[PDB]
């Protein structure tokens, strides 16, 4: 749909990834954000055009996981499972060796910012 089509476009400048690179994120106590959602879904949509804002804003780099990716499926079953990210849209924050995942479409701009430590 149009609105799927902003969606790729909202979601432009963050780099597509997989599951296990926010698991390597942990392990080498890196600092990396994840936006893990799907353009299907309007939360997800809603979600990614606040981001999108605070990225152009920012020039920050910050992930996108596809939460339906056909190959990725048990993967992204798992690590879902394992963290606590039973709903999309999922803005997770590794850091230090340390998780922190929120599912909540409505975040604004700052508090977006806040969370990802921009």
């Amino acid at each position: 749909s149009n609105a799927m089509e902003q969606f790729l476009d909202n979601i432009k400048d963050l780099e597509v990834t997989t599951v296990v690179r926010a698991q390597e994120a942990l392990d080498k106590k890196e600092t990396a954000t994840f936006f893990i959602g799907r353009k299907t879904c309007p939360y997800c949509r809603k979600f990614a055009g606040t981001l999108s804002g605070v990225v152009a804003e920012t020039k920050a780099h910050i992930y996108f996981i596809n939460s339906e990716e056909p190959s990725q499926l048990n993967d992204l079953q798992a690590f879902r499972s394992r963290y606590g990210i039973p709903t999309v849209p999922g803005f997770v924050h590794i850091t230090d060796g340390q998780i922190n995942v929120r599912c909540d479409s409505s975040m604004s701009a700052q508090e977006i910012k806040d969370f990802a430590g921009l």
